[PDB]
């Protein structure tokens, strides 16, 4: 089989023989597409297959397949999963593994990095103050005083999924959000329920619109336990406007790292609940998603009022003219603290770059259009004009219910 | 089965059942995705017949009554016979509101019902054709004051009898190659351009020439003709605050109206059904004028705002883009043309949703195609769920017809 893809901007046609080694679901059948729909304990007889198909793939990117390191692994993981059920994976293969779970992030634009990711080995973890000294060092090491570096932290695998390490947080970085009993809500209302859990933890929130939360780590199936990051280790930048002196008097930031918390990396079979992992942000997913989503820090009217523009009638589309400054701004500010950032142009055309790369390279490379095209200018960026094809690839990461919502209370 | 659909800026939840009477498939796989890809007899006519005559009566609250079997009986017959069948006036009408209903990938179908229906069913040839057409082009664009539209003809029969309208549109600008290398006004029909000068059309070799109609009836030859100028409603684009702008040149008309599509209603196709309703600014502003491939005025209209084009970190292009849609939006309003802006059109289909939803159990929607190209995340139906699943009758794609014609 051979699947075409063609750009409507450029008449480049690519084939696509990658997805047939895709073998999860995707959530849509041959009469009908899910595509647009946001969310669409492992027994022993179930886990050798994944850690062979992970282990075949793994020998073969080392041009080592059929070699005997490849079979005698293979033995060693087969008796050992009989034995003890699971399976530990070599740092080697831990770095293979998290490096692709990355390369198979269909919703994710800057892949043209996956190769270069930093991996910290944090299996030898026990405690929640354990995994705070790691996700510490984590937070240092990629932050760089502004220079961005990827990385990713990896917590103790599952075992009989009573015992998980879960970092309760969303991103390891984050503002918090308080529903005011008038109804409205302080901070970001994102995070309002989170922060609530943590306040009926014992965090003592300083109640102000920009208050970085407290990590709530959760350690081999504990109770979470609270933990403040050290402050000078949480990178922040204010937000300024080139040209708009009033736009400093909006009293806005944002943090510099980005670092997603809550997915479980899959490798082999091999199931990790706690695997922060870090990178840097695209301007507008801070520019319009977080400052401009209703249902986030919605900042268009008091942005639009100062710009003074005619927001009688949409018309005039005051929304989309106060959104570009807004964008503006972030990257602005972003660029003069000298801390790491793309825009949505040098992401895409990169991302583009990348993907043919990909097709000439492995086959294919899935991607999701809905969650690469900018929440903005959409059409004015490459991939808009790009088809593709979209199909679950392993390793990956997955998303998991909150742990909040299932945790085992001691 | 049964799905549900969330709104996750409004946390809203709808339930589809609607896609359980989905025919045709997607394309798609539990393997694969294709939701971003552009395009993936008489034992086959009855039974495609009988489904549509069922939903009919079921329409009209007559389904199983006498009239209802009387009619599914003599159209058994008429195909038995004739191999094929005619559809009452009251059906087709139907058939092409429902067509439109249908369609995933149109977001402003919150009109669907407000159609005016023209039958030319009873046409025999490009002349005929043009008369028609004239009709509807004068109909639809009322002054300004728009309509939605669609005119029918013939069926296809053999399929050698084909009825065609060869543009893709009954109104677009002409698009010329230069000696250079670059391209003289719209690239997007440089082809269909040059076909009508091979076949007698002085091209006037300008920026926004009205291209001609290239009609074709019963399979013969098709022919060309010039839409009266006086029905060819077009608006010069004017900004309200950079009294600059009428010198970039630009202007675009008022009648969308898709022509190159084929309408299938109960097993019958009609590969010759021009349809139009009135512009989203967004068509215009961002994609005819600035896609790359398309007017790419972009570059142009920064230069002239005085912006450092310097560095993409700029967002000078989204600084013009927005500007040009403002300027879109603003002579349309001016010259009393419908139009309708992005923001307003995916409010008003969410809400088309929710009544799709309760009185019909879903609503097929293609959140690639109805999405605007322009502050995505900041229109409402950005973060609508959506299902996407064909239904009939429909619109649907066909092939070029310079592509699979016998001259
Ligand atoms: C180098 C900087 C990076 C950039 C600029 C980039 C950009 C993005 C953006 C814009 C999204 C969509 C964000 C959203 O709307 O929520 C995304 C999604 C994602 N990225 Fe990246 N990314 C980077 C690094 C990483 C890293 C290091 C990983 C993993 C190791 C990764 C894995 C993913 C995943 C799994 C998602 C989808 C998350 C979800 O399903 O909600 N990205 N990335
Ligand atoms: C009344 C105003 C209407 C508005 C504002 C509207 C707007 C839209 C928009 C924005 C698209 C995507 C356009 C593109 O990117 O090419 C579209 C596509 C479409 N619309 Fe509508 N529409 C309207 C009326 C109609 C009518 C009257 C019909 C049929 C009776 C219709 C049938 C369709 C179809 C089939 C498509 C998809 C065609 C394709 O795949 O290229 N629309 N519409
Ligand atoms: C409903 C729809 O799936 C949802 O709004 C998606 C669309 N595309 C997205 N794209 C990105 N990058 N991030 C998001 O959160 C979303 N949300
Ligand atoms: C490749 C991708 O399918 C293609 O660029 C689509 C995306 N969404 C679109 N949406 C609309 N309304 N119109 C288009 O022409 C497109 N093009
Ligand atoms: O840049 N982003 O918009 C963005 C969004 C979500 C996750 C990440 C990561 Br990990 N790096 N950048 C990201
Ligand atoms: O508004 N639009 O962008 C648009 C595009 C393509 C076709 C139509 C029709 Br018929 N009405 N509006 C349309
Ligand atoms: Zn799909």
């Amino acid at each position: 089989r051979f699947l075409k893809v063609k750009n409507w901007e450029t008449d480049v046609v690519l084939t696509d023989t990658l997805h047939l080694k895709s073998t999860l679901e995707t959530g849509c059948t041959e009469h009908i597409c899910m595509g647009s729909i946001m969310l669409p304990v492992r027994t022993k007889d179930q886990l050798f297959p994944l850690a062979k198909e992970f282990l075949d793939q793994y020998y073969s990117s080392i041009k080592r397949f059929g070699s005997k390191a490849h079979m005698d692994r293979l033995e060693e993981v087969n008796k050992e999963i009989e034995s003890t059920s699971t399976y530990q994976l070599k740092d080697t293969e831990l770095i293979y593994g998290a490096k692709h779970a990355w390369r198979n992030a269909s919703r994710c634009v800057g892949r043209i990095q996956w190769s270069k990711l930093q991996v910290f080995d944090a299996r030898d973890c026990t405690t929640a103050h354990g995994m705070f000294n790691y996700i510490c060092n984590h937070v240092k090491y990629a932050t760089n005083k502004g220079n961005l570096r990827s990385a990713i932290t990896i917590f103790p695998q599952r075992t009989d999924g009573k015992h998980d390490f879960r970092v309760w947080n969303s991103q390891l970085i984050r503002y918090a959000g308080y529903k005011q009993p008038d109804g409205s809500t302080l901070g970001d209302p994102a995070n309002v329920q989170f922060t609530e859990i943590c306040i009926q933890q014992g965090w003592k929130a300083p109640r102000g619109r920009f208050d970085v939360l407290p990590l709530l780590l959760q350690a081999n199936g504990n109770d979470p336990e609270l933990f403040q990051i050290p402050p000078e280790l949480v990178l922040e930048v204010p937000i300024r406007h080139p040209k708009f002196d009033w736009f400093k008097d909006l009293g806005l930031k944002w943090y510099g790292l980005p670092a997603v918390s809550n997915m479980l990396l899959e490798i082999g079979g091999l199931e990790f609940s706690a695997c922060p992992f870090s990178g840097w942000y695209m301007g507008t997913e801070i520019g319009v998603r977080d400052y401009c989503d209703n249902s986030r820090y919605n900042i268009l009217e008091e942005v639009a009022k100062k710009m003074d523009l005619d927001m009688r009638k949409t018309s005039s589309l005051w929304k989309d003219q106060a959104l570009v400054e807004i964008n503006i701004a972030v990257l602005y500010s972003f660029q003069s603290d000298k801390v790491t950032i793309v825009d949505h142009h040098s992401a895409t055309e990169s991302f583009i770059k990348h993907m043919e790369n990909e097709y000439r390279c492995r086959g294919g490379c899935p991607a999701d259009w809905v969650w690469i095209v900018p929440p903005m200018s959409g059409s004015i960026t490459p991939v808009f004009h790009q088809e593709m094809l979209n199909y679950r690839l392993t390793p990956s990461f997955e998303y998991q219910p909150d742990p909040w919502n299932t945790h085992v209370w001691k």
